């Protein structure tokens, strides 16, 4: 079994966190310091091609050296020979001591105001370091905005097979949907739609099956936002939901930006003409 095995002869194994697309999520011991630490070990399929290993170890560098309280840090990578399973790549990440956005709405279901705006605009911040970095997340949803006991919020499980090549399709950008490549702007969606459900109570979109959720993200325009909430935290959400990437916040910090302003009772800003490349 998985369970047990010594990546490296450093990290072993011991319980299954996660299961995913990309490969699965573990809880393992670090041999060489003690601490308890995840690794997410890749699939075979993809370790097998060249192409994905340069790759891969290019994006995991630049987001190990990441350093910013409100994302969970990037410790190690590497790849590791499995008797019968061959070479598959792993990345070693912080365990954060935190809840899940997705179990707070759960429980809470409408998040107050403040507290929603609260949580959009440190995600946004903390994002901005990985968009400046050259990084993209591609997977911005509540299972991965960490709410520590403290208050403060730490993004977990970066996009990185995907930077190589039903819950993915709730949030999941227009763009990233159609077959394009992620950008810092789809980012910036995804933290709409976590935002819209936030304020709202319930997602903008739902279906039957993942396809059908899929296809509302890049085909239908999302629902009017409750008339009981404010004009303009109703538009902020409603400017990141735009279909184009080009038309909605650059990054995550002019996005936090715009929640600034909102809390501070201002109309959100603009967001910046998009220059010619």
């Amino acid at each position: 079994p998985r369970v047990g095995v010594t990546l490296s002869g450093r990290y072993r194994l011991q319980r299954l966190i996660a299961t995913g697309g990309m490969g699965q999520v573990w809880e393992a011991v670090d041999n060489r310091l003690g601490r308890r630490v995840a690794v997410k070990v890749l699939k075979s399929e993809f370790s097998s091609d060249p192409e994905f290993i340069e790759r891969f170890r290019a994006e995991a560098r630049t987001t190990a050296m990441l350093n910013h309280p409100g994302i969970a840090s990037v410790h190690d990578y590497g790849e590791s020979q499995m008797n019968g399973e061959g070479r598959t790549a792993y990345l070693v990440m912080e365990l954060v001591n935190g809840e899940p956005l997705n179990s707070v709405l759960k429980r809470t279901g409408r998040l107050s105001l403040r507290h929603a705006l609260d949580m959009l605009e440190q995600t946004g911040r903390a994002l901005q370091i990985a968009h400046a970095a050259g990084l993209v997340h591609r997977d911005v949803k509540p299972g991965n905005i960490l709410i520590t006991p403290t208050g403060q919020v730490k993004i977990t499980d970066f996009g990185i097979a995907k930077a190589v090549d039903m819950g993915t399709a709730q949030y999941i950008a227009p763009e990233q949907a159609l077959g394009h490549d992620a950008s810092p702007a789809s980012d910036v969606y995804s933290l709409g739609v976590v935002g819209y459900e936030a304020v709202s109570g319930k997602r903008p979109f739902a279906g039957d099956g993942a396809l059908t959720v899929a296809m509302k993200h890049i085909k239908e325009p999302p629902p009017p936002l409750p008339p009981d909430l404010p004009p303009n935290v109703r538009e902020l959400i409603e400017i990141t939901l735009v279909k184009n990437p080009a038309m909605r916040y650059r990054s995550g910090g002019p996005f936090a930006d715009a929640v600034a302003a909102v809390r501070a009772g201002r109309r959100p800003p603009r967001p910046s003409q998009t220059p010619p490349p």
